[PDB]
């Protein structure tokens, strides 16, 4: 699994599951082309987005439905989504784990990148 | 003042200097136009962006250069920019700060959001 | 004022006023005896904690009673409180800020320490 | 597996390894009494602390040395350790995750609280 989503609550001290999540690959003309998307679990993880083929190098953007979450749950929070915007796989292929911590006014965004 | 943003270098422990920040609103047709910019200061602040009179209610995205800001102290990222996307709501007098906390492989962001 | 506390709230996106704070120094013994304390302002600041003269090189400890933060706004906190435990170092002039960002099943910590 | 604890390193987007680990529980004196020890592997976790039947109702404290792990790669840290503090178990045995991401001058630390 080259590419994997975690996403914590820290309101609850939980994983935020059933979090809508889009990745999108920079394409030739500059603009953001639909890579893949999925729904975080019930341990806060998302897995399959991807194989080692199909993700090439490029530039990339996970987009974590933030608001739609804390909507779901009563809360009216700040941000619309939180956009994670990184170059892989320029010195080959790596796995990356983008992990997201989560309250209502905050968040907090980690990579975790290994040489298989 | 309704918008100031604030930076801080985890790494180092100080403000984060000379930082590009640009500031878009969302257009009547879903594409971001340029509205405010500014590099931060030597407190890490970037004030005089914009004025009550042109701060409307709307949804904004700061887009903070942190990949030329680890380049300069020679220390390589992850990111190619930490991005902050939110609704700016009238709810009686408010002035927002974006708040980053920068790291090489993670950040974070917060509002702050009082009332003089 | 050599040492400044400075606390936030994630979950309302506000600055954590009247939260309780305290300093200690930790003694030959090998005992931590107070030093400081005070509650933080409608900004979230605790400034006149001590001074140049009495601020010298050692461990301190910085208590932040978050329970009780949590607890007045009827929100149940993991954390007895957040600690932060340093050495303070003459290293030409510096001024220490010791900030927190709370949540209630996390929070991060920085120093700011910068030269006048 | 009652406690598990894993740290991670926000400067190279890894795991913490070889980070050393101290759990005390507070006695009936209200001292702090030494309960379970380890150092983080590879994958930056420390799993076999204790037992369920062991981890009784309590105030724990778990004490990361993250001033160790950052001279250790040549790197004067700020912080002296990162302490996290709670009440376990007083609704019943629950199943808890200590985070923290480690920066020179910065941390953070998450509890993930699950019921088996």
């Amino acid at each position: 699994c080259p590419l994997m989503v975690k996403v914590l609550d820290a309101v609850r001290g939980s994983p935020a599951i059933n979090v809508a999540v889009h990745v999108f690959r920079k394409a030739a003309d500059d603009t953001w082309e639909p890579f893949a998307s999925g729904k975080t679990s019930e341990s806060g993880e998302l897995h399959g987005l991807t194989t080692e083929e199909e993700f090439v190098e490029g530039i990339y953007k996970v987009e974590i439905d933030t608001k739609s979450y804390w909507k779901a749950l009563g809360i009216s929070p700040f941000h619309e989504h939180a956009e994670v915007v990184f170059t892989a796989n320029d010195s080959g292929p790596r796995r990356y784990t983008i992990a997201a911590l989560l309250s209502p006014y905050s968040y907090s965004t980690t990579a975790v990148v290994t040489n298989p």
